C-alpha cells in the first residue's frame, strides 16, 4: 500500500505529471530514519519538505502528529490526497525560516511529550533550516535530518578531525551530533550525484 513503494510512486508520478526532489523508493530506510528519530505515542513531529508524502506516511503511522512545512504550491494537492489515510497530518503552508516554529509547536503539540524534528531536505537549504531551528531556541527532543554525506561529516565531526571546523562547532554547541545511516545513491530516483547520510542531533 506504502506511498514508497516504487510500484505506488510510480503510479503517483504518473498521475500529477511528474517525470525525470530525488524520491526515496525503499519502505525500509524511511523506518530506520523513524526508528532512530524514536517516534512513539508520546511523540510530535515537524516534518520540512515532505514532498510527496513517503516519509511523512512513515512518521504519521507511529507518532500522536505530524505537522509538515510546505513551501511549493504544487505539491499542496498531491499531499491531501496521498496522504488522506492520516488524520494526524496537518500540512503548512509556509517556509520554514520565516515561521515562529515557537508559537506553532504551542497551537499543535498540547497533546504531546516530546517533540522531534525529521527531514529530508536539499542541498542549498539543509545548513540554514538546521542553524535557523537550534538558534531559534525551541523545546525539541532533537532533529534527526537527511543531508549530504560531506555534510554530515563535517557537522559531526570529532574534535580530533581534520574535518572539524566551524560548521562541526556551530551545530555541536547546540547539539551532540552523530551520524547514524549512510544512505546509497541507488536507493534513490532518479540517482543523486552523491551518498547522503541520516545524522541525529540531540539539544541540550
Amino acid at each position: 500500500k506504502d506511498i514508497a513503494t516504487p510500484i505506488r510512486t510510480k503510479e503517483i508520478l504518473k498521475k500529477y505529471g511528474f517525470s525525470f526532489q530525488n524520491f526515496l523508493i525503499d519502505t525500509n530506510i524511511l523506518n530506520r530514519i523513524v526508528d532512530h528519530a524514536e517516534v512513539t505515542e508520546k511523540t510530535g513531529v515537524i516534518e520540512i519538505g515532505p514532498g510527496i508524502g513517503a516519509l511523512t506516511e512513515q512518521l504519521a503511522k507511529r507518532a500522536k502528529k505530524v505537522v509538515a512545512f510546505e513551501i511549493d504550491q504544487r505539491l499542496l494537492p498531491i499531499l491531501k490526497d496521498t496522504l488522506s489515510p492520516y488524520e494526524n497530518v496537518t500540512v503548512i503552508h509556509q517556509d520554514v525560516l520565516k515561521a515562529d516554529v515557537k508559537s506553532v509547536i504551542e497551537e499543535q503539540f498540547q497533546d504531546c511529550d516530546e517533540i522531534m524534528v525529521v527531514a529530508n531536505l536539499p542541498y542549498y537549504v539543509t545548513t540554514p533550516i538546521i542553524m535557523k531551528l537550534l538558534e531559534e531556541h525551541l523545546p525539541l527532543k532533537g532533529i534527526v535530518v537527511m543531508l549530504q554525506k560531506e555534510v554530515a561529516e563535517r557537522m559531526a565531526a570529532d574534535p580530533s578531525s581534520k574535518e572539524y571546523g566551524s560548521l562541526s562547532i556551530a551545530v555541536q554547541f547546540y547539539t551532540e551530533a552523530k551520524t547514524v545511516m549512510i544512505v546509497p545513491k541507488t536507493v534513490f530516483v532518479p540517482q543523486p550525484n552523491v551518498d547522503s547520510a541520516v545524522i541525529r542531533l540531540i539539544l541540550r
